[PDB]
């Protein structure tokens, strides 16, 4: 069979870049991708590796797009955008990328089993002082002369954690959203942010490959629950099966184990 796929820009899990301007193709190991708005695109990393294998083991072909109408997944006023809500409307058979499993998810779409471990972490410079996600200076907030200056990205995963989990460091921390990981990474190289809270798989590669290994992470360890990415699917989707099936399959194949070192290994440790 035929599935519509899609998927969100988020290095390394997936990387968008143009196609080659000599071939006009995707060369390497990128497949096409196109806008939800619709310049030819091409996708790569470490989930389109997974998909693609999903693809050959399972025997379907695809066409895969990149969501424009929000980012991962946030439930508004009744409305889901992002990856969840093109599944969940049926625009799309399934959603691949950096996209977390949690509750609210849970109830509308069918997920995969999980094939990245992830959760939230904190990003602060390798020289601050803080303790981690328990510290007061993030807990107890205005309750410091110049307090400090820590965001999130928010309409994922993390902030329906934080603003469910911790709702009064939520009404602070929002003066200090981020558009993206590369502008928190700025902001946070340059003292305008002291620390970044963010899902845990992509900032721990973040600080592995960190110029010069001056950003690190601290674990949230106890402050918040364990969690990975998985696969979005109708509910009751007849492809959850195979999919979770080839899934282990790549688990205990040491497929996945080999993609993690292709894709997500880095230099500072
Ligand atoms: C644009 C938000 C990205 C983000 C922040 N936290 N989490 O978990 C995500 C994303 N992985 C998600 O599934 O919402």
């Amino acid at each position: 069979q035929h599935l519509t796929v899609a998927t969100l820009e988020e290095r390394p899990f997936v990387i968008v870049e143009p196609a080659d301007p000599i071939s006009g193709t995707c060369i390497r190991d990128s497949v096409p991708c196109r806008s939800q708005l619709n310049e030819k695109r091409c996708c790569k990393g470490f989930c389109i590796d997974i998909l693609k294998r999903l693809a050959h083991t399972i025997g379907f072909s695809y066409d895969l797009y990149l969501v424009t109408n929000g980012k991962h997944g946030k439930k508004i006023d009744g409305v889901w955008n992002g990856m969840i809500g093109e599944v969940f409307y049926q625009r799309a058979d399934m959603a691949i990328g950096s996209l977390t499993i949690n509750e609210e998810r849970s109830e509308i779409v069918d997920f995969s089993v999980p094939f990245v471990e992830t959760g939230i972490s904190v990003m602060v410079a390798r020289g601050t002082t803080v303790s981690g996600l328990s510290d007061r200076k993030f807990q107890r907030p205005q309750e410091q002369y110049p307090p400090l200056k820590f965001g999130t990205v928010p309409n994922g995963s993390t902030e329906k954690n934080i603003r469910s989990n911790y709702p009064d460091m939520h009404s602070y921390m929002v003066r200090y959203n981020q558009p993206r990981v590369e502008e928190a990474l700025t902001q946070l190289k340059a003292g305008k942010l002291d620390a970044f809270i963010y899902d845990a798989a992509v900032l721990n590669y973040m600080a592995r490959k960190d110029e010069g290994c001056k950003l690190v992470t601290i674990g949230s360890g106890k402050v918040f629950a364990t969690t990975g990415y998985g696969i979005a699917l109708h509910k009751g989707s007849r492809w959850k099966r195979p999919i979770d099936l080839a899934l282990l399959q790549f688990l205990g194949d040491d497929e996945i184990e080999m993609l993690e070192r292709l894709w997500l290994s880095g230099i500072c440790h």
